[PDB]
C-alpha cells in the first residue's frame, strides 16, 4: 500500500536515511543485514550509499542540517542495532578515518562542536567525541588509546585559546604526528597561524565551518594532496603573521595614566543617580511560558546553519519550509519541558550601593557607604582616543568622590539545571536531533530569563522605567536605558570577574549553578553578567591592554602578573608569554 514500502530494502534504507525514517529501520537494517554475508555490509552498503546521498543533496542544497541530523539519527539507530551481530562477527570494517574531537578543557561551548563532530559522521568518518571541559591530557590519551588520525578542538572563550596552545605543545613534546585542528567562531586563522601552528612541528590547521572541515579533513589525509595542502597552509600562515606584524601597530597604544585622565567626561554634580527601588539579593524563577515570549529564534535557526533572521525567515523561500518545521519541533518541546516542569530555568537578581574609584566598582554593604561587601573591577581601554574617552564601565557610576549614591546589579541565570540529564537520555537512546535541540532551547530559554529579568529590573527591581513597554522586537534592538554587560564580552574581558557575581550573589547557594576551573558555568546554557542605569552606558571593547595595567590590574586582583596576562591574552597590547 505504500508506494516507497515495495522497493528493494535497500532502497527503502536510503530512504530511511533520507526521509528521516527509523520507523522500518530495524527491519529495512536486518533484512539488507540477512542478505548479507558478513554484518557490516549494510554499514559500508546502502547506509553510506545513502549518507553520499544525503551529502550529495546537502550540498546542492536539496537538504539542510536539521535534517541531515534526523537522517545521521537514523544513520546511528541502525547502527545501534548492527552493534551486537558485529561484537560477535568482529571485522572492524572500513571507514574514511577517525578523529578525537573535544571542547578545549575548560570551555563549555560544545553544540558547535557537535554540528561538524556530525557532518563527518555523514561522510563516514568515525568521531570519537569527548564532551567540554576537558583534560587537554585524556584529549592525547584518547588520541592514543584508540589510534585516532587527526584531533580536533573546539574553544570559544578566552580561556580556551591558551588551553589550545597547551594541547599543540603536549602533541609535540609526546611526538604525535597527527594534525590539530582548531575550532571555533571566536578562534580566528590569526590567533591559530600566530600563537599555535608554531608550537607543534605538525599539521594545525583552523577551519571556519563544518562544511570547510569536510573539505580539510579531506586533503588532510589524501595520499595526493595532503603535502599540497600542508605547505600551501604553512605559507598562508605565513603570510597571516607577517601580515599582523606589520600591523602591529596600526593605532598606537597609551598609558594607563594619560587613560585614567581621559575617562568618560560628565558632570554628576547636575546629574543625580536613580535610587533603586529594591537592594540585596533575591532569588528568582520564571515558567518557561513566560519566558518563550521572550526567545530570540534569530540565533536558534542560526545555530542548525539555516540562514535567516526571524520571523521573515520562516517565509524565505529557501528554507522557509525547514525552519518552520525546525519551529515547530522546538516550541512542540517547550510544550512538553513546559507542561510536564521536565526543566525549570532558575537564577538570582541582585542590586547593591556602589560607587567609581578609577577604574574598580566599590560595593558596600548597605546605603551607609561604609564597609564593602566587594569590588567589581574593570579594565579601561588603552588606545590613543581622538574625540572620544578611554571608556570603562567604572565611569558609570557615580565616582564616590561625589556623594551621588549609585547602584549596580548583578544576575546569573540559567535554563534549567536538567539540561545535561536530559541531552544524555536523548543520547542514551542515540538521537543527537533532541539531543541538539534541548541544548539549543536550555541556551534560549537561558538567555530569555537575561532579558525578561533585565526587564522587571529597569522596570521594578531597580525602578527607573516602571512604565516603559517594550515588544521583544524592541527588546532585541535594545530600546532601553543602561547595559548588562557581562564577563567575557569585549566590555568587560577579564573572565574571573564571574567570581565576584558569583560571590555577591550566592549563586551556587540560591540556583545551584557552579564554577568549574576555567571559571565556566553550569549548566551549559547559563548566562550572568551585571547592570548599569546610567543613560550613557554602551557596549564597547576593553581592545589592547598594555603592560602597566596588566601589572596594575594584577595587583588589585592579587594576581600573579603572569596569570593575568593569561586571562586577557587575547586582549594585551604587547607579546607575552
Ligand atoms: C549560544 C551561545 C552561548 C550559550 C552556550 C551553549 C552552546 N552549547 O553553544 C550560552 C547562552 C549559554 C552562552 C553563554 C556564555 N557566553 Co556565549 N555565545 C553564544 C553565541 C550567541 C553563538 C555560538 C554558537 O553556539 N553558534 C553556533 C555554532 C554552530 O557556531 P560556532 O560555534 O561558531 O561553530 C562553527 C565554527 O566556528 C566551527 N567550529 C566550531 N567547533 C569546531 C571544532 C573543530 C574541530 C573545527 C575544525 C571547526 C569548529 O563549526 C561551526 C559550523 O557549524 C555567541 C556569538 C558568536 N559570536 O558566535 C556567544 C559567544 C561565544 N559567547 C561569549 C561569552 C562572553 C559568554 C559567557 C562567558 C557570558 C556570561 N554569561 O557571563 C558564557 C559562557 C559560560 C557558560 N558556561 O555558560 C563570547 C566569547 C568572547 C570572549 N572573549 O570570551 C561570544 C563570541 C560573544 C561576543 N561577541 O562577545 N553563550
Amino acid at each position: 500500500q505504500a508506494e516507497w514500502r515495495s522497493w528493494e530494502v535497500n532502497k527503502r534504507l536510503e530512504y530511511s536515511l533520507v526521509k528521516g525514517i527509523t520507523e522500518f529501520i530495524e527491519q529495512d537494517t536486518e533484512e539488507a543485514r540477512q542478505q548479507a554475508t558478513r554484518p557490516c555490509e549494510v554499514i559500508e552498503g546502502p547506509l553510506m550509499d545513502g549518507m553520499n546521498v544525503v551529502g550529495d543533496l546537502f550540498g546542492e542544497g536539496k537538504m539542510f542540517l536539521p535534517q541531515v541530523v534526523k537522517s545521521a539519527r537514523v544513520m546511528k539507530q541502525a547502527v545501534a542495532y548492527l552493534e551486537p551481530f558485529i561484537e560477535a562477527s568482529k571485522e572492524q570494517c572500513k571507514t574514511n578515518g577517525k578523529m578525537v574531537i573535544a571542547t578545549v578543557k575548560g570551555d563549555v561551548h560544545d553544540i558547535g562542536k557537535n554540528i561538524v563532530g556530525v557532518v563527518l559522521q555523514c561522510n563516514n568518518y568515525e568521531i570519537v567525541d569527548l564532551g567540554v571541559m576537558v583534560p587537554a591530557e585524556k584529549i592525547l590519551r584518547t588520541a592514543k588509546e584508540v589510534n585516532a588520525d587527526l584531533i580536533g578542538l573546539s574553544g570559544l572563550i578566552t580561556p580556551s585559546l591558551d588551553e589550545m596552545v597547551n594541547v599543540a605543545k603536549e602533541m609535540e613534546r609526546q611526538g604525535f604526528t597527527i594534525p590539530l585542528l582548531i575550532g571555533g567562531a571566536t578562534t580566528s586563522k590569526a590567533h591559530t597561524a600566530v600563537k599555535i601552528e608554531q608550537n607543534y612541528s605538525g599539521p594545525t590547521v583552523y577551519v571556519q565551518n563544518a562544511s570547510r572541515t569536510v573539505g580539510v579533513v579531506a586533503a588532510l589525509l589524501s595520499d595526493t594532496q595532503r603535502d599540497d595542502f600542508v605547505a600551501r597552509t604553512r605559507k598562508e600562515y605565513e603570510t597571516v603573521r607577517i601580515q599582523h606584524g606589520r600591523k602591529k601597530p596600526r593605532t598606537p597604544p597609551v598609558t594607563l595614566e594619560a587613560a585614567r585622565d581621559n575617562d568618560f567626561a560628565f558632570d554628576w554634580q547636575a546629574y543625580t543617580p536613580p535610587v533603586a527601588h529594591r537592594l540585596g539579593v533575591q532569588e528568582v524563577e520564571a515558567s518557561i511560558e513566560t519566558l518563550r515570549n521572550y526567545i530570540d529564534w534569530t540565533p536558534f535557526f542560526m545555530t542548525w546553519s539555516l540562514a535567516g533572521k526571524y520571523p521573515r525567515i520562516l517565509e524565505d523561500e529557501v528554507v522557509g519550509v525547514e525552519a518552520q518545521r525546525l519551529f515547530k519541533d522546538a516550541n512542540d518541546m517547550l510544550d512538553k519541558l513546559s507542561a510536564e516542569k521536565t526543566l525549570n530555568p532558575r537564577g538570582v537578581v541582585g542590586l547593591f550601593p556602589a560607587n567609581r574609584v578609577g577604574d574598580d566598582i566599590e560595593i558596600y554593604r548597605d546605603e551607609t557607604r561604609t564597609h564593602v561587601i566587594n569590588v567589581s573591577h574593570h579594565l579601561r581601554q588603552q588606545t590613543e582616543k581622538t574625540g572620544f574617552a578611554n571608556y570603562c564601565l567604572a565611569d558609570f557610576v557615580a565616582p564616590k568622590l561625589s556623594g551621588k549614591a549609585d547602584y549596580i546589579g548583578a544576575f546569573a541565570v540559567t535554563g534549567g539545571l536538567e539540561e545535561d540529564a536530559l541531552a544524555d537520555a536523548f543520547e542514551a537512546q542515540h538521537d543527537d536531533y533532541n539531543k541538539i535541540m534541548v541544548k539549543a532551547l536550555a541556551d534560549r530559554l537561558a538567555e530569555a530569563f537575561a532579558e525578561y529579568l533585565h526587564e522587571r529590573v529597569r522596570k521594578v527591581y531597580w525602578g527607573y522605567a516602571p512604565n516603559e513597554n517594550l515588544s521583544n522586537e524592541e527588546l532585541i534592538r535594545e530600546n532601553y536605558q543602561g547595559i548588562r554587560p557581562a564577563p567575557g564580552y569585549p566590555a568587560c574581558p577579564e573572565h574571573t570577574e564571574k567570581a565576584t557575581i558569583w560571590e555577591l550573589l550566592e549563586v551556587e547557594k540560591h540556583t545551584g549553578m557552579k564554577l568549574t576551573e576555567s571559571f565556566a558555568m553550569w549548566p551549559g546554557a547559563s548566562v550572568s553578567g551585571w547592570y548599569f542605569s546610567h543613560p550613557d552606558s554602551k557596549y564597547y571593547a576593553v581592545a589592547q591592554i598594555q603592560r602597566d595595567q596588566v601589572e596594575d590590574y594584577a595587583r588589585r586582583k592579587g594576581m600573579s602578573v603572569t596569570e593575568v596576562e593569561r586571562w586577557l591574552a587575547p586582549n594585551l597590547g604587547y607579546d607575552a608569554d
